[PDB]
């Protein structure tokens, strides 16, 4: 009630804004296929607005691996000047809400570069655990290692 944060749908009209946000926020590039897939996942991809200004986004996919139905968060981020305003929480809660309303997901997971202490803190607050550390997950950036964070459902 009175929230300055709103999530909106990703469409062909604003996908360029999502691509721009990811470019600035993330140290790795996402190919044309990632953005094409994003347009087809429905509610699993959203843009976050702060006072109607696009400041972050979340892109997820359904994953069928380890004989499970898993939600894979590919990207979840917010521009640096708008951090610690609850934008990340609003995006994570949106995806946790989808998972709860669907009821067929075993878990939710993502990769977090080991140097991202603030992202590890953020996800651990939501009940995500470090279940593994993947050596050389990244190819062109340092550290190349990524923790796998998972929340069971
Ligand atoms: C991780 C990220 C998404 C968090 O989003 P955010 O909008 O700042 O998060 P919120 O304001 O909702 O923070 C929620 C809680 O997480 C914890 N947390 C977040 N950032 C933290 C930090 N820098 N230090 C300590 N705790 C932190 C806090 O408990 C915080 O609650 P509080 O602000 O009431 O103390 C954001 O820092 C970001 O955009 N980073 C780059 C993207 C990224 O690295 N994600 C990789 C995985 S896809
Ligand atoms: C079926 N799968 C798909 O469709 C699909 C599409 S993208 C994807 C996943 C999502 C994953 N997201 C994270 O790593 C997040 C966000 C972030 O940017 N960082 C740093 C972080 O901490 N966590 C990256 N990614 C890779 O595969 C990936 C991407 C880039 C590089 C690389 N290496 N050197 N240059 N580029 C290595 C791996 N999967």
């Amino acid at each position: 009630k009175g929230s300055r944060i709103e999530l909106g749908d990703v469409t062909p009209h604003n996908i360029k804004q999502l691509k721009r946000l990811n470019q600035v926020i993330f140290p790795v590039s996402y190919n044309d296929k990632f953005y094409k897939d994003v347009l087809e996942v429905g509610e699993l991809a959203k843009l976050a607005y702060f006072n109607d200004i696009a400041v972050g986004a979340v892109c997820c996919r359904v994953d069928h691996s380890q004989n499970q139905k898993r939600l894979y968060i590919m990207t979840l981020g917010c521009l640096a000047p708008y951090r610690r305003l609850g934008i990340g929480t609003k995006m994570l809660n949106h995806v946790l809400n989808i998972c709860e309303k669907d009821g067929t997901f075993d878990n939710i997971y993502l990769h977090v570069q080991i140097s991202n202490e603030s992202a590890i803190d953020f996800y651990r607050k939501f009940g995500f655990e470090i279940i593994e550390t993947k050596k050389n997950y990244y190819k062109r950036i340092e550290p190349a290692d990524a923790h796998v964070l998972q929340k069971n459902l």
